């Protein structure tokens, strides 16, 4: 139950045709069997539901990021992701990229994500650049202190493992907008990125048990009450008319695509 439009971008067909391009020049795919196991993920197809109103380069920045996180999530399959230190000794490669240039010495995965996190900064102001490097480090500690294990106890760890916050940030830089920065730190705007949070890890989990369906029932139902508050939100904040605009596109090209995108892709 997500009372929300399925969308995906009409550029999708030329992304997916050129999806590979980008993770061979980087050495992250090496063999032509390690290229068809990528196909087989549809990862530009769900690039192209995640960020709808994105097309050409823009959309395939998003491919790109799709296509890295899986690649980085699966290093972590064999004797590394049981111990908790060589864990992290890989992560800390990778989130160097956010404080500055990478040496040469580093291994590809973490090339691959310097050179998304290049392109996710250019047009954006420094303080969403500041933001969006903070949301990453969350993700990479989060993923460090899963790590550390070799119903409310597992939302704590999974919330920020889940990754939700990282691919909505990229759907703003997809549209070359940005939502009003106190509208974002406001109570309502993290309520409504809590239930995308939560929602797309019930889903994920998901691959006496009917307890989770009517768990995303609530949180869906209590997202349109937030939706609502959202135009007396920008009252309180004295939003203009291009800062309700960014706010429009916010809550349909962001939270909406990536609560119902990840559903039409799991289907
Ligand atoms: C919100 C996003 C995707 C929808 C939810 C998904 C697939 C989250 C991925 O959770 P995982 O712990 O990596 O298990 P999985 O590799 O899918 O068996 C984009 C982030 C992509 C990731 C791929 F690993 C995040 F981990």
């Amino acid at each position: 139950h997500i009372p929300l439009p399925g969308r995906q971008s009409p550029d999708h067909a030329r992304a997916e045709a050129e999806q590979l391009a980008w993770p061979r020049s980087l050495g992250l795919i090496r063999s032509d069997a390690a290229a068809e196991r990528h196909l087989r993920g549809g990862y530009a197809d769900l690039a192209s539901r995640f960020y709808p109103h994105a097309t050409g380069a823009d959309l395939d920045l998003g491919v790109d990021l799709m296509s890295w996180w899986f690649l980085f999530d699966d290093l972590f399959d064999g004797p590394r992701g049981e111990n908790p230190e060589d864990t992290k000794q890989l992560t800390d490669q990778v989130a160097a990229a956010l404080d500055g240039p990478l040496p040469d010495t580093a291994p590809p995965i973490a090339h691959g994500f310097a050179d998304i996190w290049r392109r996710t900064c250019e047009g954006m102001t420094p303080a969403w650049c500041a933001r969006s490097a903070r949301h990453w480090r969350n993700y990479f500690d989060g993923y460090v202190d899963e790590a550390e294990s070799r119903a409310a106890q597992y939302l704590a760890m999974r919330r920020h493992t889940i990754g939700v916050q990282p691919t909505v940030d990229l759907a703003e830089r997809a549209g070359r907008f940005e939502v009003p920065h106190r509208v974002f730190d406001s109570a309502v705007m993290s309520a409504m990125l809590q239930i995308a949070v939560d929602v797309n890890l019930l889903l994920n989990d998901i691959a006496s048990v009917s307890h989770m369906q009517n768990e995303v029932r609530a949180r869906l139902e209590q997202y349109l009450l937030l939706e609502s508050c959202l135009p007396k939100v920008g009252e309180i904040y004295q939003l203009d008319t291009a800062e309700r605009e960014a706010l429009e596109r916010y809550r349909t090209d962001a939270v909406r695509t990536v609560i119902r995108g990840s559903y039409d892709w799991h289907r």
